[PDB]
């Protein structure tokens, strides 16, 4: 039954029709079984686009109840509607967090699984502090931090600095710091030791994932650049 | 509350969320009174998002069924996958095809909007033609047929041969007769005649709608190219 169920969420996958495709995943996981990399894989693409739907819809009506201010009128209109998709939005994180909570976690047996899945805690947690309201934000945001951090001490101790899962984790860790915790010095430095890291052991990449590990490197320089302000003028060669 | 139900129509077509769109549309329309061209345009987007999605996955799992041929598990996972898609797909053309038969036609007061419903339906009937199985067929493609019938003998008389909605019928009763009816030559000579009259009267555009009529006019000769087989090598100015 698992087996089907993956299939059709890879047909669902190619279809572009992420609804379906969380719900066959989700019933994957709910069997108890610890997932596969390719059930883990699909899981966590099937919620990304599930959720950045959201997300993007969020932006753009944030962006006009902005912009329609001194307009009580259609300012009132995009606030009531901002606030629909909001409660789409939490369900949404709260339905990847349950699973988190009751199965991806409790079953991850390797440090590689569990790297994954807190840090996927520390992203859910982190698009509900997106759109957190004062209160409740402090404990959300301590819930994402907590998360990021344990998924942090494991991969430090576990993986080589150019594991995309390790790179990829300091990447949003580092976002983490910069958007939810307003703090950009933190973010750049935690952006920096891990590219810093990744070029001093690049002899330590895989064939099975270096194409990886380099895209997520280039994230986290490009980051950098925009967090700095750094560039601008075309670069001619020089020693370093 | 008409006014409000069109604007928040406007805001989720911004954040790209045509459910709802169409949603709001459906209840504008639901209220009885003739729409205004503004209205029954963002009805037609939506509609024409929502169940554009549909059209798009079921013709992705078509052709992965087709591909599957040979291989028994895999074709039937896809088999069932698109006769799930395409009962969603039924369900919001007999949506669309409601609100035509109960408000939009029989509240048409001017040629132009009566055009625009007939082609409308002769549109969703083509859809689930696109989908029929058989039996069903022939009484879905005589419904087609006669819409797009009925919207053509009415603009041929109240209309000018440049206008969008006379082209733009044109453009789709001439794809129902290639795809629908598999007749190329009498599509082609739908479209182009189309085209001919246009090119004919060009003095007869208004500065409201030059540019929809000459984009419309563009598909109808891409369309002849596509069916013909024309061009592939740069021209050079020669005479009539």
């Amino acid at each position: 039954d698992k087996n089907e169920l993956v299939q059709k969420a890879k047909l669902a996958e190619q279809a572009e029709r992420y609804d379906d495709m969380a719900a066959c995943m989700k019933s994957v996981t709910e069997q108890g079984a610890e997932l596969s990399n390719e059930e883990r894989n699909l899981l966590s693409v099937a919620y990304k686009n599930v959720v950045g739907a959201r997300r993007s819809a969020w932006r753009v009506v944030s962006s006009i109840e902005q912009k329609t201010e001194g307009a009580e009128k259609k300012q009132q209109m995009a606030r009531e509607y901002r606030e629909k998709i909001e409660t789409e939005l939490r369900d949404i994180c709260n339905d990847v967090l349950s699973l988190l909570e009751k199965f991806l976690i409790p079953n991850a047996s390797q440090a590689e699984s569990k790297v994954f899945y807190l840090k996927m805690k520390g992203d859910y947690y982190r698009y509900l502090a997106e759109v957190a309201a004062g209160d409740d934000k402090k404990g959300i945001v301590d819930q994402s931090q907590q998360a990021y951090q344990e998924a942090f001490e494991i991969s430090a101790a576990a993986m080589q600095p150019t594991h995309p899962i390790r790179l990829g984790l300091a990447l949003n860790f580092s976002v983490f710091y910069y958007e939810i915790l307003n703090s950009p010095e933190k973010a750049c430095s935690l952006a920096k030791t891990a590219f810093d890291e990744a070029i001093a052991e690049l002899d330590t990449l895989s064939e099975e994932s270096y194409k990886d590990s380099t895209l997520i490197m280039q994230l986290l320089r490009d980051n950098l650049t925009l967090w700095t302000g750094s560039g601008g003028s075309r670069h001619s060669s020089y020693p370093a």
